[PDB]
């Protein structure tokens, strides 16, 4: 069972996404624990494992529809210098990603590959609810300040 | 912090950043052929070089330098188990001549603390070379199938 | 119901209803072979055969079909481990096309719960493709004495 | 018996940990008198670590047949409010590590390799609370020094 | 705030409370370099008494807006043998006794009563480490030094 | 793999505690011979530790693809009463230490950095073996050879 | 204690002086290697031999004698996996041969005691022959890879 060719090159685009989300997310997360942004450090820690677990699932089906996984290719890492730069890098990646799984869904319906079109559908539902935390957070910092927002994200 | 040191400091971190690629895409190819307890090892090499790059990267804050996640170098990929295995240890000897480098300078400016967390990874890596080349001694004892068939199941 | 519909997962019924007969006989010749751990993996795919079936049933009643449980296709069996396993894949092949052409049909019509249940059972069907394309590629790795071997006991 | 200067420079140690015993101690009870408890217990902790480090460097200095110097106590740094006690403890830790490095040195060239790796140990300590007090001073300058106080005001 | 002589005298004691810690915490680590393990123990236990005093005399001058003092040290008495160690801490523990009372006397006059209740806490204290003391250097006179130390050896 | 001058250096260690090994378990059934059954126990856990020790050195010099010699057993230094036999012991772990310290400075010149940090494991335990021997000698000193025999009868 | 006892006990210390370190040099290279069965089956050999050898001291302690630890015999030392365990056997068979001329002697003199604790130490020497036999024996049977194959995971 050989997959199709497009589906395991969208599969792998995903992939890439992935792979750029977790280096992303854990350079983010290091530097809130430097900075002693500890509850910070610890939720984006969390996303870049999340991440890492998406990579997982996706190397895993390329490799079941006989493809050969992309783990070398690494994109552009979008980091921040501050907490309100962070989570707009977080929030501009993510909706990078959501678009190119919107188009691999697409592809996956068009040549029947309804297994692929679930994976990527529970990705995208995982992205969404990144989404949904990354938005709610920069409305935080215009609705209490700045400053009070990173207080609030100090201690664990 | 010294900029030399944090340099090697990122040159580590970028050797381990290549080896999480390679020995996790090797655990999965692996784990596709039913090589379950090859693909399960392998996956707990990549952990190792995880858990190492994240002590590099918080070293590399704490003395104020940038760490560098973006320049990923060349993955050592296999098309069979005994290639897999030849690659990781070039790898690994790589890795370990890179860590004895920056140990030279890291003891030449007394950043005594970098130094000991690159001779903790240092054991580490020469604890991954140690497996590897008794596999690939395994192979020459026992024979390539029978070494397979011995790894297939965990 | 759509009458399309019904006969969609009457169809797919009909490949569960062959599936469950080949892999539970299979099953039982590796036993008395004393292949005994072939024999109980393919006696849980005999039974997960049987789990679908169970909800293809329920499903087309719920839509006022008919059940054909009458009609019972070609079993494949095999007469070696590794005939008896390319039969498998061979039906499981055939299983997976006519799931895709429900599932085309379910989404024309709307019927989005049917499409749901199909393509839960198509998840399955292709974990045992990916199982039975795993155990040939052993056979292929190792030879088919020591492939046996590994599956004598459990 | 122990190189004369080794014990010197242990001694020098020793003389460190002595000063930041007393400054981390009292530092710790002026945060507790200002209700600032949870600056209170970890500079109460920090006072703690340094007991012990001091502890290890008597028992090293005598197996080596030196006198350990509890009786110099230096200058102690003590600051008149959150943000010049958190300088004065940092301060303090840089001349700690200062001397730590040319310990080691010295242990190294006359192979003394057991007083070395303790030395070493401290240091990993000294440059964890080095690690905290910057980021403390981070973290006044990111969210102000008022709700810097705010957030160690309750444990 | 507090009366001014009764924070010195407050001082003071805490003066007394930080040449005693060291005194103890050496002579402990000195036993137990010499094998003397059971005196090293009890003469540590004594170090720690002396800490918690220190502890509550700096949250007392705190509390009365005064300065704790733990910059000054004065003498440690440091024995060279054991007879002399033991000696040398019932020298310091009744030169402690004195100015405690002497501290009570202020806080009295002054009606201090929770100083007052504080130093007499204290006192206690130092007075059971003298009915030690002098308990010790007792058995030492009947039934001789070796004795006295190989009793002292294994905890 | 491994530099030819470390494993001659390893395998001089690996002698050394081949050495001890056997010199501390005849000395541990000596002394529970006599019926000194603390000292015996004590010798005996020394003897343990040196078996470890040349286990883990045994397998370092097999990774580095040399030849682990056992064959080779240097002179045993037999006591024949309590003190001769500490006394060996510590003449024995004084030339170890010395053997430890130069087969450091040698991983150390050709960047062998594991190597190193086995073998300065192994000092640090060396030389609390000394701790121990010379603090024995010392307790005979200050309590004559009868009390410190008899301290040691009953585990 | 009779001298020639005392002779005969320091002799078959000797003996289990050898085999303490051959053993323990063969189950660290069986554990080199990656042979990790034969590698613990071979260490608790050793520790075995250094029970033995315990026991030894303390009977001629109590006889009066003076236990000798200095003198250390030929250790047999294979080059692959036969030959080491060939090596042992050998050790074992001459082991034995001085175990009964020892109690011969024990046995003329009236030392019933210290007779009873050579035969002790015989029984086990001789399961130790039994086992040694058997895995030269297996050799022979499957052949060297599968035995290797065998004893390589625990
Ligand atoms: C900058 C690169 C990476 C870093 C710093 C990193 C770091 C980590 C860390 C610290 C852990 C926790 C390990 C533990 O303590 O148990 C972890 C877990 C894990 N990592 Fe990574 N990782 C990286 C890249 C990757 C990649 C590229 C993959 C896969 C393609 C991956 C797959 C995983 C998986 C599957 C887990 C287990 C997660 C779970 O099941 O909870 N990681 N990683
Ligand atoms: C101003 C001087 C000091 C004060 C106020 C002080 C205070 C304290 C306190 C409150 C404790 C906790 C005791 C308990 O609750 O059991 C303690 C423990 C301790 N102290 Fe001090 N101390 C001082 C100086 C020293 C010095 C100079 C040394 C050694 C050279 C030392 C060694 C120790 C040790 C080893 C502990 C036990 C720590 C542990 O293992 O948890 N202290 N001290
Ligand atoms: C190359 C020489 C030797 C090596 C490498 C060696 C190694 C070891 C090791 C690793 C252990 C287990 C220790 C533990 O993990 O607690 C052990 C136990 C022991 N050793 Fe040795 N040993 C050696 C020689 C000897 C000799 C010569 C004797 C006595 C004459 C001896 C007597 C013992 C005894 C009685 C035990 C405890 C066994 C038990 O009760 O299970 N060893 N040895
Ligand atoms: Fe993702
Ligand atoms: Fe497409
Ligand atoms: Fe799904
Ligand atoms: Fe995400
Ligand atoms: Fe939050
Ligand atoms: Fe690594
Ligand atoms: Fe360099
Ligand atoms: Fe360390
Ligand atoms: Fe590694
Ligand atoms: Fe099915
Ligand atoms: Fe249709
Ligand atoms: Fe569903
Ligand atoms: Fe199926
Ligand atoms: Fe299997
Ligand atoms: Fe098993
Ligand atoms: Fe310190
Ligand atoms: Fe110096
Ligand atoms: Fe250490
Ligand atoms: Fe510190
Ligand atoms: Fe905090
Ligand atoms: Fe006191
Ligand atoms: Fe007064
Ligand atoms: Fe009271
Ligand atoms: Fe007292
Ligand atoms: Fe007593
Ligand atoms: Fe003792
Ligand atoms: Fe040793
Ligand atoms: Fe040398
Ligand atoms: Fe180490
Ligand atoms: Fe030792
Ligand atoms: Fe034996
Ligand atoms: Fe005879
Ligand atoms: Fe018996
Ligand atoms: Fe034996
Ligand atoms: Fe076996
Ligand atoms: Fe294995
Ligand atoms: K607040």
């Amino acid at each position: 069972m050989k997959g199709d060719k497009k589906v395991i090159q969208h599969l792998n685009k995903i992939l890439g996404n992935e792979l750029i989300a977790i280096n992303q997310y854990f350079l983010h997360s290091r530097m809130w624990n430097d900075w002693g942004l500890k509850r910070l450090g610890a939720h984006e820690y969390h996303e870049s494992i999340d991440e890492m677990k998406h990579a997982d699932k996706l190397i895993e089906r390329i490799l079941f529809l006989e493809g050969l996984p992309n783990l070398q290719d690494l994109g552009k890492l979008l980091i921040g210098e501050n907490t309100q730069e962070m989570l707009q890098c977080d929030l501009n990646l993510e909706l990078k990603a959501t678009k190119d799984l919107r188009e691999a869904i697409v592809h996956c319906e068009q040549v029947h590959d309804y297994v692929s079109r679930d994976l990527l559908k529970d990705i995208l539902e995982s992205e969404e609810e990144h989404i949904d935390y990354l938005e709610t957070q920069l409305g935080l910092i215009q609705k209490v300040g700045l400053e009070l927002y990173l207080q609030s994200h100090m201690h664990e």
